[PDB]
């Protein structure tokens, strides 16, 4: 397919009419690139401000693996065990509302102006942190809300499939995982999932300072290319 469009600070109206309403993905430049987090956030700063706090940690390459698990530890332990000391396994501080837990970190980010284009309340917006080493993989899935995924540290390779292509993505037959694809995006078993091949997609490498708008129910697949930290905003 082709690359996700990059727009420098588009007006609220242009974003509403060209991406929000028709549900098209877009990268927003010049919006979050000067949030205090962009130059302040590093291992040391995160250790100093958050190192002592308990956080949920996902262990295993993908959350669809059988030998995959969720455990608890301090931020310092996570960085030590799963980032800097030659990790033995993939650890990932994923989908954790770190900013409700640590209000001092919320100072370093903001609510994107584009969120007020929706029907939801600003404080009903779910803010999650995505902190982990190079190689963390989030398998193909969809979320029930609009998403502003802001990249702070490192880069992320992201694959996007429109909800119309849901048939060729073979969602799990479980209810519980029905929002998660059965296909390994970067190595698809075409013999078991032959329709995944002709399914068109958008993709991009998301870099620090860039915001990825993921339309509601838009399927996304995410792999960290470096030591990465992302902040997702779920809104309506
Ligand atoms: C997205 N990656 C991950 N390693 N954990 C959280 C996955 C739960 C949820 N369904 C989601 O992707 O938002
Ligand atoms: O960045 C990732 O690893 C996945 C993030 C995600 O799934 C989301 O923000 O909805
Ligand atoms: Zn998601």
């Amino acid at each position: 397919g082709s690359t996700v469009p990059r727009l420098h600070r588009p007006s609220l109206q242009h974003f509403r009419e060209q991406f929000l309403v028709p549900g098209r993905p877009v990268i927003l430049k010049g919006v979050a690139d000067h949030w205090p987090c962009m130059q302040k956030w590093s291992l040391e700063y995160i250790q100093e401000i958050a190192g002592c706090r308990t956080v949920p940690v996902e262990v295993g390459s993908r959350y669809t693996d059988e030998e995959w698990s969720q455990t608890l530890m301090t931020v310092n332990e996570f960085i030590s065990k799963y980032i800097v000391n030659e990790p033995r396994d993939v650890g990932y501080l994923a989908q954790h509302q770190l900013f409700d837990q640590i209000p001092e970190l919320k100072q370093d980010i903001s609510i994107p102006d584009y969120c007020s284009l929706g029907d939801g309340e600003e404080e009903e917006i779910t803010i999650n942190a995505w902190f982990g080493p190079q190689g963390t993989i989030s398998p193909l899935h969809q979320d029930p809300q609009q998403n502003f995924l802001v990249q702070v540290m490192g880069r992320k390779y992201i694959r996007l499939y429109s909800p119309q292509e849901s048939g060729a993505l073979y969602p799990h037959d479980t209810h519980l995982l029905h929002n998660t694809s059965q296909v390994d995006v970067e190595n698809p078993d075409l013999e078991k999932f032959p329709k995944f091949a002709k399914a068109p997609f958008l993709s991009c490498i998301l870099s620090p300072g860039e915001i990825l708008f993921i339309p509601v129910k838009y399927w996304h697949y995410v792999r960290a290319l470096d030591l990465s930290f992302s902040v997702s905003f779920w809104w309506s």
